[PDB]
């Protein structure tokens, strides 16, 4: 028993991770068979990233400008091109550790794990998720672009995030491994403002089955709801509607703890109305909606 | 920006995982050199848990009956020994995976990455502390036995915990590299309750000035108290007594915000004291001590 915000073990992606250098910009890239893949604004000084014009900026650089360096030696350089707002930089050599991944665009409230890296270098592991207004609330510093956002499937990585930007109110903006934002950020340094950051409904209610699974059932109540009648409460509370897909996915949770998914929709319901009263949830004081109902079952099960 | 509940990076503990079955009981261990350190109960069957006499026990085993898997293949066993309660089993390969490492006794209240594993294989990653009542509130599961608890400096792993049992209110109880279990708590299935579960005043005080450097100010107050004034508070609360040690811990932080150590003790008084009124402090409803003054420090700067 005992319940954690659990992060992928991060070896497989450790051994991906380099620098790449191109003028007096220093971020991290992602080494995958003989390809680094980095953010575009590494061809960016500071005073660049006010209004970068990238195809313009990328005519002035050549091969020999980007570089590498995986652990304490260089990679050769032998193509650069450049995808949405990633860079893909050819070496000559393939990643000897390159694991079995894949490239996937994630939908809003999936979580993932993220290895924080500086001059291609892991400093830190920690799991977040993608918020319903398409940010992250990650924990990136100067230096951290680059970091990448996954999942494991057995031995498969699965890349979902490379980070390029903090916006104004300190959450964070990135893409997935095809160069494309997540939301409608932009690589500029220009004013940007998040939208609403609304609750995923259906990782809370997967968190809440985590609790009764691991002894904390103080909440549960005696009543039931419909899914119309919790998506009015839900709304007032800022909390994304829940759909007959998000009951489905929970019908494993469901079973196993022989709570009707209606009936923890109604235990929510008083939760949100009523408040925690001082009391805590798998030691925490607020409705977690950072773990999806897969990554409830895989820690309560102990997959590998 | 951004406050996270980092773990370190695993791979350097990924590669020292195996699995280590005796009989019909399987767990994970450690492999450092040429040495595979595991829980002595790994000899037990479930009815022997109930008063095991290891010495007696250990006797009917020999080399060939410790079966230990590295990734798919078996490692030859040749020695075994019990040091504490912990085994220590001798093999005929050192593991090339071998980091710099080193066995160190944590004090309550200290930080470390636990990587949880099941059959010798990582499932995931989390941090967690030594609590004040010698205890931890990981996240592991029938089989999770073995799983280590560590620290990273920069190339060098400081192995601090082995897990080896659950109490029955769900908490986690486990020895160091030694073989010597941190607290009261011995491997035998008996009632065996914790103390008191205390909050770690320093950490507390270390993450409120996370807080700060990330940009939540509102808790901050227009008061000062003293350590005298501020431990009756505390006791009453069940927080750790703070002492001149912790305030020269804390010495950095100060120095970084400006706020002095004892103004930041008033802002923690007065939130005791008023509770959070509906607010958070980095995504937090409530005070969070696992984190100490140092993993403030790394996050913040980006230590690799
Ligand atoms: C500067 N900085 C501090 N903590 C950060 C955490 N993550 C990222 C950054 N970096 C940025 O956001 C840079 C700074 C200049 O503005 C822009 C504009 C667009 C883009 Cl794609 C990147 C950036 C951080
Ligand atoms: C059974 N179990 C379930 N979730 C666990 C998480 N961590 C550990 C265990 N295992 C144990 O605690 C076993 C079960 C029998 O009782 C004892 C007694 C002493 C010792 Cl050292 C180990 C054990 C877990
Ligand atoms: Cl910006
Ligand atoms: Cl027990």
């Amino acid at each position: 028993s005992g319940f954690r915000k659990m992060a992928f073990p991060s070896g497989k992606v450790e051994g991906c991770m380099v620098q790449v250098t191109c003028g007096t910009t220093t971020l991290n890239g992602l080494w995958l068979d003989d390809v680094v893949y980095c953010p575009r604004h590494v061809i960016c000084t500071s005073e660049d990233m006010l209004n970068p014009n990238y195809e313009d900026l990328l005519i002035r650089k050549s091969n020999h400008n980007f570089l590498v360096q995986a652990g304490n030696v260089q990679l050769r350089v032998i193509g650069h091109s450049m995808q949405n707002c990633v860079l893909k930089l050819k070496v000559d050599t393939a990643n000897p550790k390159t694991p079995k991944y894949k490239f996937v665009r994630i939908q809003p409230g999936q979580t993932f794990s993220v290895l924080a890296c500086y001059n291609g270098s892991p400093s830190g592991v920690y799991q977040c998720a993608m918020r319903p207004n398409f940010t992250i609330k990650g924990s990136f510093l100067n230096g951290s672009c680059g970091s990448v956002g996954f999942n494991i499937d057995y031995d498969c990585v699965s890349f979902c995030y490379m980070h390029h930007m903090e916006l104004p109110t300190g959450v964070h903006a990135g893409t997935d491994l095809e160069g494309n934002f997540y939301g409608p950020f932009v690589d500029r340094q220009t004013a940007q403002a998040a939208g609403t950051d609304t609750t995923i409904t259906v990782n809370v209610l997967a968190w809440l089955y985590a609790a009764v699974i691991n002894g904390d059932r103080w909440f549960l109540n005696r009543f039931t709801t419909t899914l119309n009648d919790f998506n009015l409460v839900a709304m007032k509370y800022n909390y994304e509607p829940l759909t007959q897909d998000h009951v489905d996915i929970l019908g494993p949770l469901s079973a196993q703890t022989g709570i009707a998914v209606l009936d923890m929709c109604a235990s929510l319901k008083e939760l949100l109305q009523n408040g925690m009263n001082g009391r805590t949830i798998l030691g925490s004081a607020l409705l977690e909606d950072e773990f999806t109902p897969f990554d409830v079952v895989r820690q309560c099960s102990g997959v590998t």
